[PDB]
This record gives C-alpha cells, sequence and structure tokens, in this order.
C-alpha cells in the first residue's frame, strides 16, 4: 500500500512524503514516482529498481526495499528535478516528450508560473483535442526569469506529477529573432510561431511617398505584378481579384514580413534535426486581416516553400486580453466563414486565434465556421485564476499585489492596447478581506492584473528580497487543490465552448 512506502520514506529520510498516486510508473523493473514533503512544498522524484537504472539518477539513495514481484532487493533513490534528471526520466517514460500536432485541433495553456500544467492536464480529460502545455512568448520568459528550457521543464515535471501519457506539444510563442529560435531548437520545442510584426506596415500612419517606395522596392525584387495582378480567386461562392492597389497596399503591408518568416523557417530547416510545426501569426495589426491580403500571405508561403501548419490571423472587433470580446458578431461570423473558406481551399491549415482567454462570447461562431481545424492560445488566464484563489485564501497578500499593480499599470499597459477604464476598478481599501476574490469578476480589474503579472513577480524590497513573489508561491502550494480546480474549471469551460 502508498502508506507502507510512505513509512519507509518517513523512516530512512525522516520527512513527511506524500505520494502522488497517479504519478507512478512502473517501466522495466523500475518504478518511477513523484512525492512532496509535506513541510515545505518541495516535489521529488522517488526511483525504485535495479542499481544499473538508479545509477542513471543522480541524488541520494534511500535503502533497498523488497519487491512483491521478485525477492531480490530493489535501490530506491530520491532524485530533485534538476534539468539532466529530467532528460534520464524522459527517456526512461518515452511519453513525457513534445510532438508535433499536425491537422488537427489543438488548444494552448500557458503556465507564466511554472506550477498549473497539471490543473491544465486535468482540463483535457475527456477532451479530443491535441493540448499544448508548455507555451510561453519571448517577451513572457523575458519578464519573469524563465527560459525555454525552464518552461518546457516545467511543463513536463507537471504532465510527470499528473500521470499523463497522451501526446502533448511545445509552442514558442511570438519568436522574432534567430537566437531564440535556437534555444527553442535546442530545447526541443516542437511549434515555433513566428511573429514577423516588426515588419508589418500600417499604409494609413505612413506617408503616401514611403509606401510608394517600399512597394517599388519589394516588386523590383520578388514581380509581385506579374504574379497577382488581376488575378481572381473563387472561394466560397464569392470572388476575389487583385486589382492593383489592393496588391500593392497588401504587398507594401505584408512583404518585407513575408521574407522575414521564410529567413526564419530557412534557419529552421537548416539548424532542427527534430520534427517542428510552423505558425505564421499577424494577430499583431492595427486592421483586421482582409480576405485578399489573407490570399496573398498564404499564396506567397507556398510559393517560397515555407511549409506552416497554423496561420494566425487578426479578426474583427477587440481581442484585449482578460476580458470578452466586444464586436459585432454578425461581421465576425461572416468574416470567419470567408476566412474559413480561403483556409480549406488554400491548404487546408489551421485558422489560429490568439487573445482567446474568455472569448466565450465569440467561440460559438469559431466552433460553428473552424470547429474542426482550431488552435486557440491562452496564457494569462491561468494566472489570473492564480490570482483569484491568492485573494481567496490570503486576502493581506492580494490587497498589496492590488495596490502594487494599480501604481504599476501605467507603465506596463504601454506594450499591450487596452481600454481599460481605471474609475471603474472598485476602491479595495473599502473592500474587507473576506470579498477581495470578487474583485477578479470585474474586467477591467482583470485587465490591470493580466497586464502588471511581471512587475508582480519580480517586485524587489530595497533590501534585494522579493515582496510577492516567495509568499505567492508559498500560498499556492499551500492551496494546491484549490489552484488545480479552479484552473481546470476555466479552461474546461474554455475547452466546452469551442465543441470539443
Ligand atoms: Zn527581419
Ligand atoms: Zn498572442
Amino acid at each position: 500500500d502508498r502508506e507502507m512506502l510512505e513509512g519507509y520514506l518517513k523512516d530512512r529520510l525522516g520527512k513527511v512524503l506524500e505520494i502522488y498516486p497517479a504519478s507512478v510508473k512502473r517501466k522495466e523493473d523500475a518504478i518511477f514516482f513523484m512525492v512532496k514533503n509535506r513541510e515545505d512544498g518541495e516535489k521529488y522524484l522517488v526511483v525504485i529498481g535495479s542499481a544499473d537504472v538508479t545509477e542513471e539518477f543522480s541524488g541520494d539513495y534511500v535503502g533497498e526495499i523488497a519487491l512483491e514481484k521478485s525477492k531480490a532487493k530493489s535501490k530506491v533513490k530520491i532524485s530533485e528535478r534538476n534539468h539532466n534528471n529530467l532528460l534520464v526520466l524522459r527517456q526512461y517514460l518515452p511519453w513525457l516528450n513534445p510532438s508535433v500536432c499536425g491537422k488537427r485541433s489543438s488548444f494552448g495553456t500557458g503556465d507564466r508560473l511554472g506550477i498549473a500544467t497539471p490543473a491544465h492536464v486535468k482540463a483535457f480529460e475527456g477532451k479530443e483535442c491535441f493540448p499544448f502545455l508548455a507555451q510561453q512568448a519571448v517577451r513572457e520568459m523575458s519578464r519573469t526569469g524563465r527560459n525555454a528550457r525552464s518552461v518546457l521543464d516545467d511543463a513536463i515535471w507537471g504532465i510527470f506529477e499528473s500521470g499523463y501519457e497522451g501526446a502533448f506539444g511545445a509552442d514558442v510563442d511570438h519568436v522574432k529573432d534567430l537566437e531564440d529560435i535556437k534555444t527553442a531548437i535546442d530545447a526541443g520545442y516542437t511549434m515555433f510561431t513566428i511573429d514577423p510584426s516588426d515588419h508589418v506596415l500600417d499604409p494609413s500612419t505612413i506617408d503616401k511617398a514611403a509606401a510608394e517606395h517600399v512597394f517599388f522596392e519589394l516588386n523590383e525584387r520578388h514581380d509581385f505584378l506579374s504574379k497577382y495582378e488581376e488575378k481572381v480567386y473563387e472561394i466560397g461562392g464569392r470572388k476575389y481579384t487583385f486589382d492593383r492597389d489592393s496588391l500593392i497596399e497588401t504587398v507594401i503591408t505584408y512583404g518585407k514580413a513575408v521574407d522575414h518568416v521564410e529567413k526564419c523557417y530557412l534557419f529552421l530547416k537548416e539548424n532542427n534535426r527534430n520534427p517542428f510545426e510552423l505558425e505564421v501569426s499577424v494577430d499583431e495589426t492595427s486592421t483586421p486581416t482582409t480576405p485578399l491580403a489573407h490570399i496573398f500571405i498564404v499564396e506567397e508561403l507556398k510559393r517560397r516553400g515555407v511549409v506552416f501548419t497554423n496561420l494566425a490571423l487578426r479578426f474583427v472587433g477587440e481581442w484585449q486580453k482578460g476580458i470578452d470580446y466586444i464586436g459585432d458578431l454578425k461581421e465576425l461570423d461572416s468574416t470567419l466563414a470567408e476566412h474559413a473558406a480561403i483556409a480549406e481551399v488554400l491548404g487546408p491549415y489551421k485558422l489560429s486565434l490568439h487573445s482567446g482567454s474568455d472569448k466565450f462570447s465569440a467561440y460559438p461562431y469559431f466552433a460553428k465556421h473552424v470547429g474542426n481545424l482550431f488552435h486557440v492560445k491562452t496564457a494569462g488566464t491561468s494566472y489570473l485564476e492564480a490570482i483569484r484563489v491568492v485573494a481567496r485564501f490570503s486576502p493581506e497578500l492580494y490587497r498589496r499585489i492590488h495596490e502594487f499593480a494599480l501604481q504599476r499599470f501605467e507603465k506596463d499597459r504601454a506594450s499591450y492596447h487596452v481600454t481599460t477604464d481605471l474609475s471603474k476598478v472598485p476602491d479595495i481599501s473599502k473592500i474587507p478581506d473576506s470579498q477581495l476574490e470578487d474583485l477578479l469578476n470585474e474586467p477591467n480589474t482583470r485587465q490591470v492584473i493580466h497586464i502588471t503579472y511581471g512587475s508582480v513577480l519580480t517586485a524587489r524590497n530595497s533590501d534585494g528580497s522579493y515582496l510577492f513573489r516567495d509568499e505567492l508561491f508559498k500560498t499556492l502550494s499551500e492551496h494546491e487543490r484549490e489552484h488545480y480546480e479552479q484552473v481546470a474549471s476555466h479552461i474546461r469551460k474554455h475547452l466546452d465552448l469551442l465543441g470539443v
């Protein structure tokens, strides 16, 4: 029984170590599982088996035990979740490795904290949907002190705690330059979201002379007019015609970005021996992606040999972080029908919705038009659920965090376009500890907390110690069950409304 192993461990190491039953796996002669120290919340891997297997793991030996199956004694060793031990574990447990998704529906669950992957796994139970359990943008990793190795390692450690053996993917989100691509390659990420948004031009903000010079140079090098001028596409009972000026606007908007994407794809082809997937994100545009722009981007990618699986368009309406969709559902439905039809005939390929966190108003139309071949990305919503749990069990922490975030909001709201109304966040000094949790139901407070995640995590006192991160993680460890169920139920709501 589990309690006998726990007593063995308590007697020899002198700590109360509780076993996660679902983590226990038996392969080779060996038995692997994860324990948690009741005193400090530290989690450890325990390996029981032949000396030849325990020797490949670093850590201190606990002793010898007798397996029920065989007379010969087995070595018991306890190891920390360092990187090389996770590598050895991932060789003994081959499912602990990211896979390429392919042309099937998927869902990304970013984890800005590194501890929510078991909950994300709970959310996919029974769902027919490929999970991206490792997903963090380069900028998120920068703002949190994590790197691609550590993000993937956190996700895989959580998967091991959960006991999940199905497939999963690892997405390096919004990548711009080639060195970050190299780090994600060396870590073994399986999806690369190429973000060429630096090169995207908005013709409504630049002068006409500059737009002209840009088109002239791009067309002198690529001959876009001979390729596309007057060309007609029949897709979905509709006609699309590349007239001169539409093609010119499209080229000035997207040509240099397509060049950037080509360069990144060629880099991945040269430096990645492992199976990989490529998503092309144009989710950073002030204007919704027109259908003609969609056609041009996809046709240029196909002409250049850039093999992509996902295309993340910028849809009509308002896609702000932490709140629901604001837009004309009529036009969203119609444009989604348009883009889905073009995706079918051009590829087919996956349409990828970034900023999907909490857009429940729009998920019906999404499941209608792309419900077969979609990808939906989320990240900050799990952080919001964690902060909700913090306000539920450590209100004095949430109060200080709320004030600090309100003061940091001005510097932090620059990198995002949020129409937050600060006068509509409730006055926290008039709210007792017993009710702070309700604050995370109010959209503008949700935006303030979503946006300032990095500042709260990185905040440091004068002496050099962090103000919140230590207590934040200790709080979340003390109420792991509640954190898990809140995150899992939220993500599963997202999956339910998407029809999977
Ligand atoms: Zn570039
Ligand atoms: Zn995004």
